[PDB]
């Protein structure tokens, strides 16, 4: 105390059941006095695409365009595009980064990708060497909330989609154990869609209630063993 | 009569080690007869953002904007932007489609992470009851040919990266399974950045060597046992 949190937010409708959850953890969060910031990507129109557009200086090298190798640069230099530093300032200052998000093939949708592709560049999330346990973010939680079309039956180790904890791997730890964060349980809220109204209701709640004890939380150990078995 | 190719490519730069991958496909295949088309998604700075703009006239319901909806809705009156339905079309009359992109954050570049939002629509590429073995794609093949920053070793088992089919699973089986695609073995170019100009040579060879008896394949069993299991 006191902690920052940033939420990155991608669904294109206020009234939906990821901005009923962003504004449940914006609400729990400011009530207990943390400061809180929202990207709402769509709102912004959020650029997903990595492109040569992201570098303003002169290319490292002009002939061969390599989006890291320019990027890297880019951030050492600061030129990169100012979209782009917008979101690392607010990351940098955030204790934790919650993204709440529908799910879309088994990963977030496009816009959020491309915050993951363009955000957390080499030399500002990253080194080489200086990733996993030693990535830059270190000492920064991060969260998945994650909706459903698909019910908890259906993402089982039985079920026709795996186990919900597959699908998560490529984010939880590919990308932000890579960053160095710890990743704390993700909340996971299934099919809304095909819920009743009580059972929505018990959904925000569960997630309300949750965020007032998140900063007891332990992160989950990030490995294939907890996303796999054995 | 003859095969319809369709390979969807996501990387900035033509001279790129993606891009000279890119270029043997359309050779090879183009020298077998086959009739070759190419989705270069940053060259058509393809639309990635789920948004409201990809419906034309007016809406199913313009009080709360649900993208699957929607889309659904407009797939099936005709009603869908013009940037989807002509990826449509394309896919519609392939009978394979290759991906061919460097991985980003264990899984597509953004911009291509679009493509699958937006044009794998519902009504198009899968409904109920047509999804995995039955979706709407059944009888057409899928390629993923993926180039990556780590190496071979950091892609095992107990390796920092996990097995290279950890990552695997949401794109062959969340996905183009999904759809109802037979999935044609990963071709997986490990670390082309860290040479040498022998292997690169060799790795874009056996590429085009593979390309060769692409036709006589068989699919892989697209199943959690092939991604996760012994
Ligand atoms: C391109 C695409 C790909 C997808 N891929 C997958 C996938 O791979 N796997 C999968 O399982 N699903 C997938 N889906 C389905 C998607 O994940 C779900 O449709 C989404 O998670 C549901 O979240 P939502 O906010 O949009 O729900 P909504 O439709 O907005 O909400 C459902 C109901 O909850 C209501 N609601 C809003 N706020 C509250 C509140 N406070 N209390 C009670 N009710 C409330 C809404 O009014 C609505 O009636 C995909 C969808 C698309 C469009
Ligand atoms: C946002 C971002 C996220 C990333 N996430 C990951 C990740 O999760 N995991 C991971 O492993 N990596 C990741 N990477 C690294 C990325 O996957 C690799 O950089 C990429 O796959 C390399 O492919 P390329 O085509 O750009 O290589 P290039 O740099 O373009 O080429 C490699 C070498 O081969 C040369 N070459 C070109 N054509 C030929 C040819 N015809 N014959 C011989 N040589 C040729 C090139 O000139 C170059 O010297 C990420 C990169 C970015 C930018
Ligand atoms: C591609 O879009 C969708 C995909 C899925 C997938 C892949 C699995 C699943 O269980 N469900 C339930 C989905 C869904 O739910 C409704 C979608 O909605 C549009
Ligand atoms: C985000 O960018 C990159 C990410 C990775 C990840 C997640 C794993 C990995 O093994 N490597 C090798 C990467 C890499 O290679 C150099 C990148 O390029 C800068
Ligand atoms: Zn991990
Ligand atoms: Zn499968």
């Amino acid at each position: 105390a006191g902690k920052k949190v940033l939420i990155v937010y991608a669904h294109q409708e206020p009234k939906s059941f990821n901005g009923s959850l962003k504004n449940v953890a914006v609400d729990e969060l400011s009530r207990q006095g943390c400061t809180v910031t929202v990207s709402d990507l769509y709102a912004m129109n959020f650029e997903p695409r990595a492109t040569d557009k992201d570098i303003t200086g002169t290319l490292s090298n002009p002939e061969v365009f390599n989006y890291g190798v320019e990027t890297h640069e880019a951030y050492k230099q600061r030129s990169l595009a100012s979209d782009i530093t917008d979101e690392q300032k607010k990351v940098r200052e955030a204790d934790l980064v919650i993204f709440q998000f529908p799910l879309y093939w088994f990963s977030v949708p496009a816009i959020l990708k491309g915050w993951m592709d363009r955000v957390l560049c080499q030399g500002f999330a990253f080194d080489i060497p200086g990733f996993y346990d030693s990535g830059l973010l270190q000492g920064k939680l991060a969260l998945l909330s994650v909706t459903t079309g698909g019910t908890a039956e259906m993402y089982t180790k039985t079920g026709v989609n795996g186990d919900s904890r597959y699908f998560l791997w490529p984010l939880q730890h590919g990308t932000l154990h890579f960053c160095g964060f710890k990743v704390l349980a993700p909340q996971i809220s299934f099919a809304p869609e095909i819920a009743s109204e009580e059972e929505r209701k018990g959904m925000v709640a569960a997630w309300s209630q949750r965020l007032q004890t998140i900063w007891k939380e332990e992160p989950i150990p990030c490995t294939a063993h907890w996303h796999f078995g054995q």
